[PDB]
């Protein structure tokens, strides 16, 4: 389980989940030749494990190309499951009909797919959100349902959003609403649930640091905690995901540690353990070569 834990490909920006007692890992491929030019993404991998240690492969799970409306671009990503279903929100380059980045969705009856174009167009366009005019301020999408079944999509590049899902995970409910109290926010939502706290962790500044917020809603408001990662090893972005699994918790990254000539754009996903502090904050990461031990069921 040393990090990083895949050593034959370069994975990024992780997302997972817990699906009848195994944990599914979802990462972009880097096939950048280097990291002097940019992010060469094409597919999404899928891996699994009973004990966060030991991985099986499941190869590409989707392709940006899978989405006829968008030019490439496998940017991150989450899956979610709902009534027996997986549902893949995912950031791709869209085609000129509807320039800049957007985010899709594709739905499979199972965690490894086959996964499928659920609309057959982007769920968010560039042009839904024109607050900023950048054209990548709507990736990193991540997804959410509450307690009372509520689902949630939040997403964003230096501008925070979020707004309600249906109940069928593939059509807006209501506004997209802007987000505050994340200071020095840059990209990289992640939210989740522990106990009676929300969280609502985040790439923070450049170079990326994650930081995080807590609140005691899904809908805010959210008070800024603090530094929970340094800047990953040689690695700008700092793209992270965090899951409960086992009576553990688990901090799922990136790194540009691996090799040949890991960086930039040949990042390499990690994984360590999270630990909460008892008023439920979470102590700063210890990011670690020797990753985390076996947790199977017994
Ligand atoms: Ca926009």
């Amino acid at each position: 389980a040393e990090n990083p834990i895949f050593t034959d490909v370069f994975t990024a920006d992780p997302a997972a989940l817990v699906h009848k007692g195994r944990v599914y890992l979802y990462a972009g491929r880097d096939e950048a030749p280097d990291n002097t030019t940019f992010f060469v993404m094409n597919e999404w991998l899928v891996y699994s494990s009973d004990d966060m240690a030991n991985w099986e492969a499941h190869g590409p799970g989707l392709r940006a190309k899978d989405f006829t409306w968008a030019k490439g671009d496998a940017w991150a990503s989450q899956v979610i499951e709902r009534n027996g279903k997986f549902y893949w929100y995912v950031t791709v380059r869209h085609d000129d009909t509807k320039p800049g980045f957007a985010i899709g969705v594709a739905v499979g009856d199972s965690p490894i797919g086959p996964f499928k174009d659920a609309l057959g167009k982007a769920l968010i366009t560039n042009d839904m959100t024109t607050d900023t005019p950048i054209d990548w301020d709507d990736i990193d999408p991540s997804v959410f349902i509450d307690d009372d079944g509520q689902a949630y999509l939040f997403w964003g590049n230096t501008r925070p959003r979020y707004a309600k899902l249906k109940k069928n995970m593939v059509e807006l409910d209501g506004p997209i609403r802007a987000i505050e109290g994340l200071p020095e926010f840059t990209e990289a939502i992640w939210v989740h649930k522990y106990q009676d706290n929300y969280y609502l962790s985040y790439a923070m500044g450049f170079p990326e640091k994650i930081g995080y917020a807590m609140g005691k809603s899904i809908k805010g408001p959210w008070v800024y905690k603090g530094i929970l990662n340094e800047v990953a090893g040689n690695t700008p972005t700092n793209h992270q995901a965090i899951i409960e699994f086992n009576n553990k918790h688990y901090f799922i990254y990136h790194t540009g540690a691996g090799r040949p000539d890991g960086g930039q754009y040949r990042r390499s996903v990690s994984i360590d353990e999270l630990f909460y502090n008892p008023d439920g904050t979470i102590k700063r990461i210890v990011m670690t070569t020797e990753g985390v031990a076996p947790n199977k069921s017994p």
